[PDB]
């Protein structure tokens, strides 16, 4: 699977810029909306949904309609420095005690 970065320094610099992972999408047919996921630090990776963040190179796929980008950021990838940058610790937790909490209502 490979370790997720947590250091401060990205792990995939040339998608640094929004700009640079907008451009990886391409004509996006996809549920989840792909401004929102270059904002939340993803680029695609040209198979089916999957995409990786440019700062921890975190992956995800199979993207559901209730699924957001930066939440599902938070859940698989906690330790991302960019995810503690642009959202906060605050954010984080409240995340993680949503989806822990999912943990209980379902089982
Ligand atoms: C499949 O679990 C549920 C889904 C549902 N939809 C969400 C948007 C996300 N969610 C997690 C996810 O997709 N995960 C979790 C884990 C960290 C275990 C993982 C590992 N590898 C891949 C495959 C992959 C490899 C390389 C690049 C990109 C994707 C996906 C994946
Ligand atoms: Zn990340």
């Amino acid at each position: 699977m490979n370790f997720p970065n947590s250091t401060n320094l990205p792990r995939n610099p040339s998608m640094a810029d929004y700009e640079a992972r907008i451009f990886t999408f391409g004509t996006w047919i996809y549920s989840v909306n792909k401004e929102q996921l270059a904002r939340a630090g993803f680029y695609a990776l040209g198979e089916g949904d999957k995409v990786k963040c440019f700062h921890c190179g975190g992956g995800l796929t199979d993207w559901k309609p209730s699924e957001d980008p930066w939440e599902q950021h938070a859940k698989w990838y906690p330790g991302c420095k960019y995810l503690l940058e642009q959202k906060g610790q605050e954010y984080i937790n409240n995340i993680h005690l949503t989806h822990s909490l999912e943990e209980c209502l379902v089982r």
